Formats: C-alpha cells, structure tokens, sequence
C-alpha cells in the first residue's frame, strides 16, 4: 500500500538531487550516504532541522529518469570511494549525509510530464538545477508516481521522525 509512504511524506521538504553518473547512485543505494557541494550542503542542513522529513529525489544527469528517492537521516558530517568528475578533488565536497532509501525503483521523466514545480517557475518537475527545492504538493505527487518498492519497510523510517 501507500499509507506509510504518505505518512513519511507528510509535511516533508523535497529536493532534486543530480548525480554525475550511475556509479554514485549505486554507491548511495548500497551504503545509505550522499555528499554534495558546500552550497547544497548548507541548504540541506537547514532543511533537515526545519522539517519532519527531507526527501532527496535523485536523477543521473542525461539519463532521462529519476533513479529513486531517500530521506535524510542526518545532517552532514565529516572516505567514500565516490567516482568524481575529472578535476574534482574529494576536498571540494561537503560532508556526508546519511540517507534511508524509500524507493530504489526508477521513474522516467515522461511519466512526470503533468507535474510542475512552483519553486522553478512552474516548469516540469524534471527541470531544475542540482539542489532545486520541489514544493510540497508537487514533490508528494512525484514520489507517489514511482513504482512501489516492496523490498522496503518504512516502519523503521517512521520511528526516526
Ligand atoms: C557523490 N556526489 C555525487 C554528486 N552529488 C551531488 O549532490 N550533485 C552531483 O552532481 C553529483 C559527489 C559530488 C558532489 C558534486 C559532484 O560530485
């Protein structure tokens, strides 16, 4: 069903999070961690303190899809063997966020064409810079479009709220 998912998403905040490659999403799915540049680290830390749930909705650049979504379980803290873009040192990253995956299934952008994000000029929700916040209603509807991930039990996530 969808009821525990809706409970986790109640009054949540949502952020569009890009990845440079599939490898880092794979690492994040296996290890329950994410790292960003300092600009988005600051935004996510502020949001983590502000809301019952902060949801990261992941999209590998140029893939045409979202690869799933996860809930922050921590603020950032300061080695994960990320596959970084050429010329980027691990020292340019902010800290590491712990995350609990809510859905590891993908959703193609074609399926979210009817959703617009008020915080990005009501452009289709797939459109946004890395770190773009997605307004509550749009973010909730987007998350509900993903195929159910029956491998995940949200019982333990609810207890972290
Ligand atoms: C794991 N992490 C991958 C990404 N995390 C993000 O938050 N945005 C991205 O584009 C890619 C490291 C990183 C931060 C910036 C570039 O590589």
């Amino acid at each position: 069903g969808t009821s525990k998912l809706k409970y986790v998403l109640q009054d949540a905040r949502f952020f569009l999070i890009k990845s440079n490659n599939h490898e880092n999403v794979s690492l994040a799915k296996a290890k329950g961690v994410w790292s960003t540049l300092p600009v988005n680290e600051k935004k996510l830390n502020l949001a983590f303190r502000s809301a019952r749930s902060v949801i990261l909705i992941f999209s590998v650049r140029e893939s045409g899809k979202f690869q799933g979504f996860a809930r922050l379980s921590s603020e950032s803290h300061h080695p994960i063997h990320w596959v970084l873009p050429a010329g980027m040192s691990a020292k340019m990253l902010g800290g590491v966020f712990k995350i609990d995956w809510i859905c590891r299934r993908e959703l193609p952008f074609t399926k979210s064409a009817h959703l617009t994000n008020p915080w990005n000029e009501h452009k289709p929700v797939k459109i946004g810079r890395d770190g773009q916040e997605i307004e509550l209603e749009c973010g909730t509807q987007l998350c509900l479009l993903f195929p159910p991930d029956e491998s995940i039990d949200l019982y333990q996530v609810i207890h972290k709220m």
